[PDB]
RNA sequence: GCGCCGCUGGUGUAGUGGUAUCAUGCAAGAUUCCCAUUCUUGCGACCCGGGUUCGAUUCCCGGGCGGCGC
RNA sequence: GCGCCGCUGGUGUAGUGGUAUCAUGCAAGAUUCCCAUUCUUGCGACCCGGGUUCGAUUCCCGGGCGGCGC
């Protein structure tokens, strides 16, 4: 609830700073520091594993420059003296004007033919694109909530309009979500907690494709740690072809984070009629159709124009909501604020910490660091004048998921055992430094929870050496 | 050597297509398809693991828009009627002009204070940035070699000018590299194959920092599969403060791929004098200095201006060189071209293949797919009218590292054994489908080579069922 | 940039002032049963516009893009 | 955008027409020896420019940026 506090923490530690502060900044442009960049990357990687990996989506890398004709066709050029897109010129100035793309989606549309081709002309397939987009907003505001350059992650799901049904829907059908349907909106009611499947077999949500995507969108948002309770999907009123967008409860109110938008025969077609190049899938007929025109003209393939589900992920806003949702303040010392980053998307998975500024602590810190690096675990080595707890508070601020402390009992006892300390709970268990990185991986990957670790291992009574 | 062939393959299969081909394209702008995007991502991930992970570098996410004052200070604005940067306007047009950044480096410079701060004010530290950059080239050409929007990956290494020596240099000191020093250039000679260490303790390369970075740059380029033989580091003549850039032998000649440039007191300072904000590290004195001025003014900290090593990685050109270097054509059927993508950066690590369009092959294809996905291995399921070999040739084109074929002996024998087939060699071994994904991971991660697999497992004599 | 020749299925090409050849490739059914098998069948293209024209993919003017010369 | 109040170490602030208070934080040495210990010491700032002025962080004009009203 305390954005003053949260923000102070985020700024002091360079999660994200205002861009070009040195030159007195610029509105709506923000640079992400080390910790924020680590978090952002983790979120993105998680998104790739949760969507691209899970659905065999075809990620592509289109460019951010986009010539005026393209956006005329799309209807952005007309959608706005001056207009809300960054306008520039390509080449020797003059006759080829252009813009910085307002969304990553269009690239997937002007490549539909080669993408379908790659999918052996078959349907239904999905192609995605993660990348930055630029709106030249008159009044940017609210930190990351409305900026001028942000990172989108879009998925275009091309599916035969007829075959709108999903094989894997049963994997999300039994989820309990908050749904803010259109009726409930105009009928003055709040959102409702439905089992997903039911919401589909009550016609609230058209089909099991839309449903499926909603379910996994939900699962993803909660995976990275957006509170389930401050997350609803709000159907679009008489305001879309059938949008349903995921919003979160922030201090700036309910905010759009992911826009899942089922457009039918839309962008593709406008592009086709523009360029005169046809964009279509062909589906074989299972019963060929002789058409006696006047001779007999037999048809073997129906010329399908696919429907498209367009989930647009706002990385910026999702990141911010992970902030506001996972920002806590400790009992007692209220100077110690922490970030309950879910383990898998933590900026740093571990912290190598000695007990005190002592020399006989060096080799275990070095060897642990190197061993975590071998094991590929992102870690912060912190070793200063600071008391153990100062370093704890320093590491908790940036939401380091767990913390290894190497101590005297680690040095002065035969099985070299150091301690692992859980961020959120502050509690700790003791294990041999030889296997610790494995525990930290296993932790960072959900296969074991902290409860799992507390179970499998001795707790921590005390320390007996000096 | 055959760029007609190579290119045909790259284009047909949408590694990268010319941008906005539908609207008749645009020069110097290229979109990367599924396979190219997969490869690109793999390269980037490998770069992060090889540099950021290995050196605790501080990756940040700066923006691509950059106001005119910044680039005036940097001296890009002056560096060129019209000039070679994409110019746009930020906000209500008018009085705040700007550009699309010509490099990602500057962001790391205008944030130096917070980055140093994060590093506890200590030296020497490194911060990186992966991201796109834009040159408005008059004549873009040669596919990816010279474009208008590309992906850079830059590292700024800030180090005290005095303490220019590297603890880990002994890890690269014993490498054998091709060095094209300045003398050899003006003295009409070719490059020379030196042991790295020697080249440093002969003064050819100033110091062991520069050296270290050269060594790991080399290791990285060869990791992703640039031929060692078509790779040299060319020192800058009387042409830099001490540049040494890695170039590769392509069909377009020797091309710059990575620009490692040791600038001294350069960018930081110009920025500081511009904004009047000081950019400096402080180093404690180990013997305080009382300075009798006229009273006694004791100094405890010397005000250091760090030197900066600037390796600039050209993702585009590196990608292209991986293409030209790893593009082969099979013995016999010269329609079958393949890509010897090193296992770790392959676009797809595996291919689930049945033997023929048969029904009793389905469940093993599905279960294998799902099992690889569980095991997080990027794979292509290919199951068509096609003969086994047509699918082989189809999968070899895109450089799928290995290929599982499920057959009759897999179905009609008690331990369910399918075959693993090595791309480059076409040879194959047989293992139970229950443990196959582990072998494919282990393969994709260097811990086991193909020789390792051929050793640990039975070969492949034949198939006995139908 | 400027100069030179160019553009026809996804790819490689034939050809023409009355809307198109062959190969490949992709799809379907068979046929295969470990390395682009084979037969049948199906899908798919004249870069964009302007000019002249009854009519242009063809001829001419202009843009786009590519192969190359500095 | 327009309107409103604002800007001083990294962060939070005091104050003034003669260049700066306190807290924090970061650093060093000690002191601790498992949760911002304590003492000493050190580092670091008036958003930018213009005007008036002997002189501006202070006063005024203009830009930048932020907190908010539509
Ligand atoms: N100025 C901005 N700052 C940060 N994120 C933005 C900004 N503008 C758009 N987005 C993101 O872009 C996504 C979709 O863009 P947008 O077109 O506005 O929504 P949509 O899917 O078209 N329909 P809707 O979101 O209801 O307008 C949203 O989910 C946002 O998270
Ligand atoms: N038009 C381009 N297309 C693709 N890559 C480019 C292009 N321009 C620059 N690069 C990449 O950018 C990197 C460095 O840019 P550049 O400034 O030209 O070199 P550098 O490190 O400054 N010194 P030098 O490369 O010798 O000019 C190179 O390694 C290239 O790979």
């Amino acid at each position: 609830v305390d954005r003053a506090k949260m923000g102070d923490t985020l700024k002091r530690r360079f999660f994200y700073d205002q861009a070009f502060a040195i030159y007195g900044g610029v509105s709506g442009l923000y640079d992400f520091g080390p910790v924020g960049c680590a978090l952002k990357n983790n979120i993105i990687q998680t998104w790739r594993q949760h969507f691209i990996q899970e659905e065999q989506i075809l990620e592509i890398d289109c460019t951010m420059l986009t010539p005026e004709p393209v956006l005329k066709t799309s209807g952005h050029v007309d959608k706005f003296s001056f207009n809300l897109m960054f306008k520039t010129f390509i080449g020797p100035g003059g006759n080829m004007p252009g813009y910085l793309r307002p969304e990553t989606a269009q690239g997937i549309f002007l490549n539909f033919k080669r993408l379908l081709e790659f999918n052996q002309g078959k349907l239904p397939f999905a192609a995605a694109q993660i990348g930055n987009s630029f709106r030249n907003e008159i009044s940017p505001r609210s930190g990351l909530i409305r900026v001028r350059e942000f990172t989108m992650a879009e998925i275009e799901h091309f599916v035969d309009p007829s075959e709108k049904d999903h094989p894997k829907f049963q994997n999300v059908a039994d989820l309990h979500l908050y749904l803010y349907s259109a009726k409930a909106q105009v009928s003055g009611q709040s959102a409702r907690k439905m089992r997903l499947g039911d919401a589909v077999e009550q016609g609230v949500i058209n089909n099991t494709v839309l449903g499926y995507f909603i379910g996994r969108i939900y699962l993803y948002l909660t995976k990275v740690g957006i509170s389930p309770d401050k997350l609803r999907f709000r159907q679009h009123m008489e305001n879309a072809c059938d949008c349903w967008d995921a919003e979160s409860k922030t201090s700036y109110g309910w905010i759009e984070i992911v826009g899942c938008a089922d457009r039918s025969c839309y962008d593709l077609s406008c592009h086709a009629r523009a360029t005169k190049v046809p964009l279509v899938a062909e589906k074989p007929l299972k019963e060929p159709k002789t058409v006696n025109v006047v001779f007999q003209k037999t048809l073997y393939v129906e010329e399908v124009v696919p429907n498209v589900i367009e989930p647009s992920f706002g990385l910026g806003r999702i990141m911010y909501t992970v902030f506001e949702h996972t920002f806590h303040v400790r009992e007692g010392d209220e100077q110690r604020t922490f970030f309950s980053f879910p383990a898998v998307v933590a900026p740093f998975k571990c912290s190598v910490l000695p007990l005190s500024q002592n020399q006989e602590f060096m080799p275990f810190v070095k060897e642990l660091s190197e061993a975590l690096t071998r094991h590929g675990v992102s870690h912060k080595v912190d070793d200063s004048s600071g008391s153990i707890g100062r370093r704890y508070a320093r590491t908790d601020e940036i939401g380091v998921a767990f913390g290894v402390t190497i101590d005297f009992d680690t040095v002065n006892k035969t099985p070299h055992t150091a301690t692992l300390r859980d961020r959120d709970s502050m509690r700790q268990i003791r294990a041999e430094i030889s296997e610790l990185p494995s525990i930290v991986q296993d932790l960072a990957n959900g296969n074991i929870t902290w409860a799992d670790v507390e179970a499998r291992y001795p707790l921590f009574e005390g320390q007996e050496t000096g």
